């Protein structure tokens, strides 16, 4: 039988999250800024197709963020996220977006000014997982030696790297538009 | 071939406006105990059978304890809370640890006997998954109240015949659940 490559056999990978969190706390608002979406795992959830740009503001409690980019239907689109410590006290963020739900989110590894390797996982009840990849970038490409850093990372985890699929970026995007949105 | 979970469209329009308006007064009311009568095919819940669900609240959220059969057979116990949409949207999200947090909506309730919840998502391919429940004060709910579940989720098209009864009653071991 045949279904989704993002729902896997198995347990979501374990993940060393309280190390993570203790080396991201105090650098949350190096974290801040703008980030672009260099590349995906096939994600059902994401309404934005290209050109994505994400921007955040830290408040010190959490990050306020806005999502742009020409959505699946070819239009301009602006979404409101936020990201924030999980509610039960786990190690790990919690992103929000408006007018949809919010998932658990672990940044892999970053170096905060050019590259950021996230990971987002969910349990079914019947013995398959379901997980979403990202690569973010401080501009709109990202240099092969950043890009393999998030690859080891991921493979690390036992992700299949062959998932990931590229976002249109670049001087055909409307990025001062976007902007404005 | 689809999951019976995921249906073609976009999630229905709900009229939450009215339902916060009406809800938010008698919230205090919304608290104790609540047990699954019926849910429609759902992959993120993991307790199977006499599904128990313990409300408080605190007068923001509500915290919640879970208490039932998990589908191995053994008793398990998770943790929840439901508190208003953090965008300032008028609906609940229900959120459990190591897990994730949905949009929920009280579509019915009369605070005594049965409650009528929704929960839809959107994906980015022109279909939705929605996932629906029947509460009940009880171990049974009767048909009178079911009923009026069954108009709620008509109303908004979802097909009703997607339910399925949940495992309540004499079998549960719910002294113990009550302990864990």
């Amino acid at each position: 039988d045949k279904i989704p490559d993002f729902v896997v056999p198995g347990k979501c990978a374990s993940v060393d999250r309280n190390k993570l969190w203790a080396e991201q706390t105090p650098n949350r608002n190096s974290y801040a800024g703008v980030w672009y979406q260099f590349a995906l795992t096939n994600n059902p959830y994401q309404l934005i197709e290209k050109c994505v740009r994400n921007e955040y503001s830290f408040d010190g409690k959490q990050f306020v963020i806005e999502s742009t980019g020409i959505a699946y239907d070819g239009n301009l689109l602006k979404r409101n996220g936020k990201l924030y410590p999980n509610p039960f006290g786990e190690p790990h963020l919690s992103i929000d977006y408006e007018n949809s739900f919010a998932a658990p989110l672990v940044i892999l590894e970053t170096d905060y000014s050019n590259y950021a390797c996230l990971y987002s996982c969910i349990d079914y009840n019947f013995g398959y997982h379901s997980d979403f990849s990202f690569i973010f970038s401080r501009s709109a490409n990202l240099a092969d030696q950043y890009v393999k850093k998030c690859e080891a990372a991921f493979k690390n985890i036992n992700v299949d790297t062959t998932r990931f699929v590229k976002t249109v970026q670049g001087s055909s995007c409307p990025y001062d538009t976007q902007k404005t949105l």
